[PDB]
């Protein structure tokens, strides 16, 4: 809080975070799936070793902290997160919230009940681990459904109660952040607590600048998903040129295992981006400096902006 | 079949005794009990309630229950083993899939689902070494394409292990007929299959035609009408009078906690049926005796039929 954020190894001071990737995943899965069917990923051991190798390579490239925005329904296994964080010596911030696959036991809950679930994971711990979430992740479809609106209100109330930020999954093509922002502001949530994710898939700079002008963080968090990735990277330069350097968060949205998709999509992605989570420091950062963006600006985006974002702020 | 697998290890068929073939400790979602135990008061409170309820059923003669909670109903086999030990009631655990599969299950091929069911039967559930003794499948309507994949994977896992298949369907739609067609297309003998929720049938001829084909008929939700239950119970006598006593399985389809529905539904259900899982022995058995059914027939329904069904059989 304030001076410190929760990680899966415990609280760290904001200065320790360093180069932070604010939207990543160790595993994209489903609640209970890794523990019920680890051989889907070869084995749990095989999956953890893959994640440790990849995190160590991102660390070599300068990454010091990642935010795993896998929720309960993305199969978040915070014991796996802690194992790989410790072995890679990379800070991992865990998430609460709900993505696009809530089971019935979540889909039938009230906004008050969802609020208590998010407060439990932030304030008490996830499962029986004592590991606390440092961010609340919400996904909506283009047109926000009734249940998704409940999740956003619960996220806003939990963020207002704890100071931890909210990060969203959007369809940038449907300008979904505008619906999300309206709801979140209807609860009194400051835009400076909110990242509008998957924004690098947008064909509408005006949509991005208007949100940034309101104080939202712009998650250009899927750049290596292109990947033309050069065109998506230029959105970073575009927002810098308009005076919104401080509103930019950059990430890879990479994963080391995937079960919530057609089998073998992980291999396809690995042949496309062998850098994995190292893609931002190894490719995008030098691309931007080559375009004349000063080093101090890039340090602001990769260190200072996440630190201001992740630092529990306001109420 | 000699032995059947339970949550405390293998037992001999004679040890099973009076067996309720369709029950639940908890109706939930994958990962939910471990993520949000306070939804049930606490894990300890749910466990103590389940132990008291199973001890009640045991005092009324029950020696074994089949918990047909699947992965996606939030089956927690460690909870089942704890309550089974404390109540001294055998519990048989289930694999398969019910009506709430997450994305990581919905996107699997029939061959992949077959490997998952086989893992839970032949190796164990999660990391517990507890092996499933039945395969539970649910369908809706005329069966969806994915539900057909589950039925075929269930038949293949049954054919390789001898473990039986038990289904959820809508008797009002005669949904057992579509299930039977698919399972028979795979080569599975009807004597390995229980068509469940059949006591919701308004049509005796639908059940007779299935029984005459060799299916087990799951008259498994009698006290749900108590929330007329005697009318449902008469389907038991009707099938007895038609000569199909050998095809009858009876149960309560009760639960001690429920999160996959509206909040406090468990309170409504407990006030409607305070007998819980003892409803079958304390209400339905005496009712059938007063209607003239002899002891030998009732013992055949509650002991012999579940033994033959659960005994792993390929011959
Ligand atoms: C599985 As995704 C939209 O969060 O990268
Ligand atoms: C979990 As049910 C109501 O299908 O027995
Ligand atoms: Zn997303
Ligand atoms: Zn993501
Ligand atoms: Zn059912
Ligand atoms: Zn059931």
């Amino acid at each position: 809080m304030g001076d410190r954020i929760n990680t899966v190894r415990g609280p760290i001071t904001i200065s320790e975070a360093g180069f932070t990737l604010t939207h990543e995943h160790i595993c994209g899965s489903s609640a209970g799936f890794l523990r019920a069917w680890p051989e889907f990923f070869g084995s749990r051991k095989a999956l953890a070793e893959k994640a440790v190798r990849g995190l160590r390579r991102a660390r070599a490239a300068g990454v010091r902290t990642i935010v795993d925005v896998s929720t309960f329904d993305l199969g978040r296994d915070v014991s796996l997160l802690a194992e790989v964080s410790r072995a890679a010596d990379v800070h991992i911030v865990a998430a609460t919230g709900l993505w696009l696959d809530p089971p019935l036991s979540m889909r039938l809950r009230s906004v008050e009940e969802l609020t208590q679930f998010f407060l439990r994971e932030i304030q008490y711990g996830i499962e029986d681990t004592g590991i606390r979430a440092g961010i609340i992740k919400v996904a909506t479809t283009g047109k926000v459904t009734p249940f998704q609106e409940l999740v956003l209100r619960a996220a806003a109330r939990a963020s207002l109660a704890t100071g931890v930020p909210v990060t969203t999954h959007t369809a940038a093509s449907q300008r979904g952040g505008e619906q999300q922002a309206a709801i979140l502001e209807s609860e009194g949530l400051s835009p400076s607590r909110v990242c509008i994710g998957h924004s690098d898939a947008a064909d509408d700079l005006s949509y991005l600048t208007a949100l940034a002008a309101r104080g939202y963080l712009i998650g250009l968090d899927s750049i290596p998903h292109s990947a033309s990735w050069q065109t998506r990277a230029l959105l970073i330069k575009a927002l810098i040129d308009q005076g919104y350097t401080k509103q930019i968060l950059v990430s890879n949205d990479w994963l080391f295992g995937i079960s919530s998709y057609v089998t073998n999509i992980m291999d396809v992605m690995d042949s496309g981006n062998p850098d994995g989570m190292a893609f931002i420091p190894l490719r995008v950062i030098p691309f931007l400096r080559e375009k004349g963006i000063p080093q101090e600006t890039l340090a602001g985006i990769t260190v200072t902006n996440p630190a201001r974002f992740l630092s529990p702020t306001l109420r």
